[PDB]
């Protein structure tokens, strides 16, 4: 089965709308979400019609962009790094599961290396 998905919505979480928050959405999540290769991580890994049945016995902590995407929209997160952390859980997920090699890994690589370029840039706090 797939489990619940990532929490996108807690109103009595403590939010911030921050120029940050907005790099992360305007540049990091734009430019990853029009790749070629972003498909794959546009939503939650559905275990059941892709046939991975031990996905979520191996990844305890699940991440996607359309998660990132949602809670990014719905300023969901109080700091830039918690989103960044949302990220590199989504990247390190998929190193943790496939094969080494593999296009999906290849894909998140490619992902990845703008993530970095765009993240080195993060804007100072106004
Ligand atoms: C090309 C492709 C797509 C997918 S989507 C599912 C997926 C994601 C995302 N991270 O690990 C797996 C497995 N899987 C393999 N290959």
């Amino acid at each position: 089965m797939n489990p619940p998905p990532p929490e996108t919505s807690n109103p009595n979480k403590p939010k911030r709308q921050t120029n940050q928050l907005q790099y992360l959405l305007r540049v990091v999540l734009k430019t990853l979400w029009k790749h070629q290769f972003a498909w794959p991580f546009q939503q939650p890994v559905d275990a059941v019609k892709l046939n991975l049945p031990d996905y979520y016995k191996i990844i305890k902590t699940p991440m996607d962009m359309g998660t990132i995407k949602k809670r990014l929209e719905n300023n969901y997160y109080w700091n830039a790094q918690e989103c960044i952390q949302d990220f590199n859980t989504m990247f390190t997920n998929c190193y943790i599961y496939n094969k080494p090699g593999d296009d999906i890994v290849l894909m998140a690589e490619a992902l990845e290396k703008l993530f970095l370029q765009k993240i080195n840039e993060l804007p100072t706090e106004e």
